């Protein structure tokens, strides 16, 4: 790979705090050279300046330690990705031919909840900030509308269907999420920032703040750091940090998480659209370059967050602003992947 840009990052940083982001933060893991910049502040009230090593929430970065854990069930025999959803949670879909694999790569038509919860942003937060919903609550929420497609047929990035992850996990090995990240992917690669606390809404240790963008321009920042994540649970509420989250998307793309055939299954692509694809709780984002990178991308209250490896995991890249429904620093925070993959012009 070309050698990572820092200029080029420390310039993304910059155009992110010009942007509204108050702190933006990236780190490189590059096969064994670390790279590590950070611009603004984690507490903008307080004035303290972010760093790599603040943790925050990764939200649908989750997804892609659900579908680990599913494809660790598969390995173990328990699971199917080809059996229907009901075969395991009777009567929980409208149609029992909605399939596992069609949930964990958005291909089953389940109607995205939260575009309820969240069509207005702030009040959005609001309503859902202290609330604990159980992963039926969220299921009924869905199912109020109806299917967006035919089982299999489209692509419609959804909450339900890692709602519907957290379900099978926890019906199939009769623990809490909680208990199968700590022990499938928490321990075994030492993620020692890595948490899943819900429904507590306190950040363990040293933490940035999350600042939620109001709908209006020009409004004043909501401090949006605690919250259950109730609302997303297996499909959002980890809490982790850039060194962690390197480590995890390294360890599986250089295949340390599961069989050799499972991570085959999470990387066969269903087109998003013209530079992108997802797999099982997985994104593949082609860059201007010419390289394709492998991981997942974050947006809870607050939090953007970017997590992609190369194909052999060997460099990593995760990259924080804290803020969110900010379309600009949410656009230019991507472009820590050009700079950390494709280096310099
Ligand atoms: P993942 O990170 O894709 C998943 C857990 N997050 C979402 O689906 C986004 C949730 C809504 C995020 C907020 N937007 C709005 O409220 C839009 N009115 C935001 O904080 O930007």
């Amino acid at each position: 790979l070309p050698a990572p840009d820092d200029t080029g990052l420390q310039a993304v940083l910059h155009t992110a705090l010009s942007q509204g982001a108050p702190g933006a933060m990236v780190r490189v893991d590059d096969n064994g050279t670390i790279h590590q910049l950070s611009e603004g502040v984690a507490d903008r009230a307080t004035g303290r300046a972010i760093t790599t090593t603040d943790r925050f929430r990764v939200g649908s970065v989750t997804k892609s330690f659900s579908a680990v854990v599913l494809l660790q069930l598969v390995d173990e025999g328990k699971l199917d990705l080809d059996a229907s959803v009901n075969t395991y949670l009777p009567g929980l879909l409208p149609d029992d031919r909605i399939t596992v694999r069609q949930v964990m790569s958005h291909r089953s038509g389940l109607y995205d909840y939260t575009n309820d919860m969240f069509a207005q942003t702030v009040p959005g937060f609001e309503s859902v900030r202290n609330k604990v919903f159980s992963y039926q609550d969220l299921i009924t929420l869905s199912l109020k509308h109806g299917v967006t497609n035919a089982p299999g047929a489209a692509y419609s990035y959804s909450n339900t269907n890692f709602v519907v992850a957290g379900m099978l996990i926890e019906k199939l090995t009769g623990h809490s999420v909680a208990t199968e990240y700590q022990n499938r992917i928490f321990t075994p690669l030492n993620l020692t920032d890595t948490f899943y606390v819900h429904p507590d809404t306190v950040i363990p240790g040293t933490h940035a703040n999350g600042y939620l963008t109001p709908d209006e321009a020009g409004g004043a920042l909501v401090d949006s750091t605690e919250q259950t994540v109730s609302w997303a649970q297996s499909a959002g509420a980890v809490i982790s940090s850039t060194q962690d989250l390197d480590t995890f998307f390294s360890a599986l793309m250089s295949g340390q998480l599961m069989s050799a055939a499972q991570l085959a299954q999470m990387q066969q692509w269903t087109t998003v659209n013209s530079t992108q694809g997802y797999g099982l709780g997985l994104r593949r984002r082609d860059l201007s370059c010419g390289i394709s990178v492998y991981g997942h991308t974050g947006t809870v209250q607050g939090y953007y967050t970017y997590a992609f490896a190369s194909k052999d995991g060997k460099r990593s890249v995760t990259a924080l602003a804290n803020t969110s429904n900010n379309v600009n620093v949410l656009n230019t925070m991507a472009r820590t992947l050009e700079s950390a993959f494709c280096g310099k012009p």
